[PDB]
């Protein structure tokens, strides 16, 4: 579709066969999920935002659904305020900025 | 424009009488400026994100000029790691997310 954002992007994603709702986000490098049992192996990375960093479990190749859009790739998992996509997975689906 | 999330979707933007780059995000509620000298009075606000707060002077009625097109709004000005266009200023410069 075409969002306008008058309110907040806010779309059902599907993740580990579990929807969540989540903010399509184009000034997040990065997609950061909440705290979540997860199908897949996993390594330790640290993420920077706004406020400083945090440490996130970093899962590659994840199949995710956001709004109905199939992408796969990476997630990183930790205490994030917002369930987040970012821009690694907004390409996937080929989301673009317009005005 | 069309602008393209392969990479961070920065745009000139003129604020102050000073020329910065900034990201335009979906993600954000509000306009968040790197620290700079604005006149006038302002009111204290904390804002969050991934790390945690940060606070910020809050600046209202600010001219913004975002990729050519005027804007006048909130601006919140301190220590934040980038500047970000958020959603107060991307409705009226008429910005969608498509996919
Ligand atoms: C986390 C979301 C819900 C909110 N943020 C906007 C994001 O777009 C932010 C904007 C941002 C961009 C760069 C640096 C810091 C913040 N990006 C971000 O945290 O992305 C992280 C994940 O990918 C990585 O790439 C960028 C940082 C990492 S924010 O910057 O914290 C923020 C912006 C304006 C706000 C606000 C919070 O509260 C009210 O108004």
């Amino acid at each position: 579709p075409q969002i306008t954002l008058w309110k907040r992007p806010l779309v059902t994603i599907k993740i580990g066969g579990q929807l969540k709702e989540a903010l399509l986000d184009t000034g997040a490098d990065d997609t950061v999920i909440e705290e979540m049992s997860l199908p897949g192996r996993w390594k330790p990375k640290m993420i920077g935002g706004i406020g400083g960093f945090i440490k996130v479990r970093q899962y590659d190749q994840i199949i995710i659904e956001i709004a109905g859009h199939k992408a796969i790739g990476t997630v990183l998992v930790g205490p994030t305020p917002a369930n987040i996509i970012g821009r690694n997975l907004l390409t996937q689906i080929g989301a673009t900025l317009n005005f």
